[PDB]
Order: C-alpha cells, then sequence, then structure tokens
C-alpha cells in the first residue's frame, strides 16, 4: 500500500513518551508507551481490584462496554523486577493513528504499585517480534504488516528534549522533518529481538568498555541507557559519579565538564555529550545531579545486554525495519 500513520507523543520529564490508542466499539482510549523491548499489548482491566494503586490512577478497559470484544481468557504473566504483572487475554479492535486492527491484548488484573502507579500512561503496545511474545500472541505490528497497507514495513521514533511536540511515532516510514542527513543501518544479530552488536563504549577519546564486543537492545520503552551492574560501575568510576540507591549522581557544577560518551554501532560512533546524559537541575556545587544512565541486569535469554533507551533515542532518530531486519539511526532535529 501507500499509507503512513503517525501518532503524537507526550514527553513526561524525559522518562516517559506516550501516545493514544483506542480499543473497542465504541473506542476506549488509553495512553500507551510504544515499546521495542516487548511484544505484547497490555492495558489495565476493569477486573483490577481498586486495592491496586496502579489500577486506581489509570483508565481501565471494560469488555462489557465493547460490542466488538471477543472472550479468550487465557492467563498471562510477566515477572517484572518489583513483582508479577498478570492478567488474561482478550481480543478487540484497536486503532493506532488511523490504522484499525483486530488484536489480542492482555488485560491486567494485578501488578506492583511501583513503578506502575508513577506511570503517567495507562498501558503498553509492544513493538517487538512474535519470538518474545508471552503466550506466542501475534504482536500488533505483525497484524499491521499482514493488512498490506503500509508504504514500507518499518516504523520510526522521534523523542524531543523537555520544554512543543514531545515525540512522534510513524508507522510505514520516517518523517524527514525530524532528522537530518541520512540513516546508517545495523543488522539485527538475529530476528526475534531488536538487538544489535556494539563494538565499544568510549569515555572521551579512548575505548573504555565493551572491548571484545557486546549487545545493545534498542528499547523505546526504557527511560535510560542501561548496562550491566559491572559495566556501569566502571563507566561511573570513569565519570567520577557517586552511587545512590536507585541512581548515580555528580555535583551539579561538574555536570557541564563531564566527558563525551560514545557508542560504536555498525560503522559510526554515536556520541552523547554531558548535555545529553546529565539532568542539570542546578549548576550549584551544593547540589547533586542525576545521570540518565543506570545499571540493569537484564536476564536471559535477551540479556546480559546494554539497553539504549530514550537517553539515546532523543539524540538519534530511530527507524525499525522489519522488511530488512535492521535498525537505522539519524541525527534528530530539535
Ligand atoms: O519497564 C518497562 C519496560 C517493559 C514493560 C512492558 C510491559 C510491562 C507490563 C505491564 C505494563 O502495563 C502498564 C504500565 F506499563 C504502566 C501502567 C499501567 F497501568 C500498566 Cl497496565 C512491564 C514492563 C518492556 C521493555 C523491557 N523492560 C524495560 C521496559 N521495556 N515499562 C515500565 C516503565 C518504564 C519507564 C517508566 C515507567 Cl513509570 C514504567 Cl511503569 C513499560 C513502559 C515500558
Ligand atoms: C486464546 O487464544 C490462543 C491463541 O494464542 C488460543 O491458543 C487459545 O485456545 C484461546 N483460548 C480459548 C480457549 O479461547
Amino acid at each position: 500500500g501507500n499509507t503512513t500513520s503517525s501518532v503524537i507523543l507526550t514527553n513526561y520529564m524525559d522518562t516517559q513518551y506516550y501516545g493514544e490508542i483506542g480499543i473497542g466499539t465504541p473506542p476506549q482510549t488509553f495512553k500507551v508507551v510504544f515499546d521495542t523491548g516487548s511484544s505484547n499489548v497490555w492495558v489495565p482491566s476493569s477486573k483490577c481490584s481498586r486495592l491496586y494503586t496502579a489500577c486506581v490512577y489509570h483508565k481501565l478497559f471494560d469488555a462489557s462496554d465493547s460490542s466488538s470484544y471477543k472472550h479468550n481468557g487465557t492467563e498471562l504473566t510477566l515477572r517484572y523486577s518489583t513483582g508479577t504483572v498478570s492478567g488474561f487475554l482478550s481480543q478487540d479492535i484497536i486503532t493506532v493513528g488511523g490504522i484499525t486492527v483486530t488484536q489480542m491484548f492482555g488485560e491486567v488484573t494485578e501488578m506492583p504499585a511501583l513503578p506502575f502507579m508513577l506511570a503517567e500512561f495507562d498501558g503498553v503496545v509492544g513493538m517487538g517480534f512474535i519470538e518474545q511474545a508471552i503466550g506466542r500472541v501475534t504482536p500488533i505490528f505483525d497484524n499491521i504488516i499482514s493488512q498490506g497497507v503500509l508504504k514500507e514495513d518499518v516504523f520510526s521514533f522521534y523523542y524531543n528534549r523537555d520544554s512543543s511536540l514531545g515525540g512522534q511515532i510513524v508507522l510505514g516510514g520516517s518523517d524527514p522533518q525530524h532528522y537530518e542527513g541520512n540513516f546508517h543501518y545495523i543488522n539485527l544479530i538475529k530476528t526475534g529481538v531488536w538487538q544489535i552488536q556494539m563494538k565499544g563504549v568510549s569515555v572521551g577519546s579512548s575505548t573504555l568498555l565493551c572491548e571484545d564486543g557486546c549487545l545493545a537492545l534498542v528499547d523505546t520503552g526504557a527511560s535510560y541507557i542501561s548496562g550491566s551492574t559491572s559495566s556501569i560501575e566502571k563507566l561511573m568510576e570513569a565519570l567520577g559519579a557517586k552511587k545512590r540507591l536507585f541512581d548515580y549522581v555528580v555535583k551539579c557544577n561538574e555536570g557541564p565538564t563531564l566527558p563525551d560518551i560514545s557508542f560504536h554501532l555498525g560503522g559510526k560512533e554515536y556520541t552523547l555529550t554531558s548535555a545529553d546524559y546529565v539532568f542539570q537541575e542546578s549548576y550549584s556545587s551544593k547540589k547533586l545531579c542525576t545521570l540518565a544512565i543506570h545499571a540493569m541486569d537484564i536476564p536471559p535469554p535477551t540479556g546480559p545486554t546494554w539497553a539504549l533507551g530514550a537517553t539515546f533515542i532523543r539524540k538519534f532518530y530511530t527507524e525499525f525495519d522489519r522488511r530488512n531486519n535492521r535498525i537505522g539511526f539519524a541525527l534528530a532535529r530539535h
């Protein structure tokens, strides 16, 4: 076909980038993250007890209001860090920027209060492959490819810096108005996951880490750049940053003078300056500034691995190419 479909995103504090979908007849609207590190659609269920704080603060999907709903009822579980997210399968019609698709999705009935009660959005649309789909549920972008309608079997992300357009996802192409120059591509290690080879991470001009190669998951649903606990220790030693309980910090006045960090991917070094990875909430020496880089031990089969989240995606406009199993990067225009 010759169609593209774009969806406007909202940027909450540089950590959450979400957009609207509609599910059912008539449409029930939900704010969702479009997430390349997962393959399932999830929204909260009207069957979620009001003694879940994550449910109280969010919109709930009610099947008993949708005429196009089709029962399934198979139980689904995700074992997240803080606890289990579980629910059940349902099918309904889902709209995403003017494309309409009959989709199997999970209705959440329980989940931990953290971090989910802090989410400004209601759900998740996984943009990953059937290989990592819980219950092998056909993922949404698979069902869009099968309709024949997109101009190219690609989708792309634009994430803005905080302030205005917060971001944009385009289905079926890219939007030239939001990047400059041309894309540079890297082949997936294997289909199934949006993960590429990384050949080195540099602090300054010398290659600090990932000497004999490693893995980079390109995860639009991650807030930060993450590496293993042991790689992040070494990066933060090199940056002179201090370990807090859930983050790393530097004295705020040291912020602007921190080294460039570079990621070696395909045939380019992708560079972040301190302006790209420091949360400069002050310039004072009496205050501490958080870094947009965090340790996460990602469990097999996909990990151990780095994750390039929104920290990375903000600077580099990203295209996810299903046709050719590759990821393209271009420098974002802000
Ligand atoms: O941690 C994840 C990720 C993933 C994820 C996907 C689905 C789920 C299941 C349930 C989420 O549904 C939500 C929700 F995310 C938020 C609020 C809700 F009410 C619901 Cl039902 C949990 C985590 C998949 C993938 C690999 N791990 C890191 C990341 N990307 N999150 C949670 C998250 C990330 C960043 C900030 C916040 Cl506040 C949250 Cl809660 C979801 C947004 C993408
Ligand atoms: C739910 O859908 C799945 C497809 O993954 C199917 O295998 C299963 O039988 C369905 N449940 C029922 C019994 O309707």
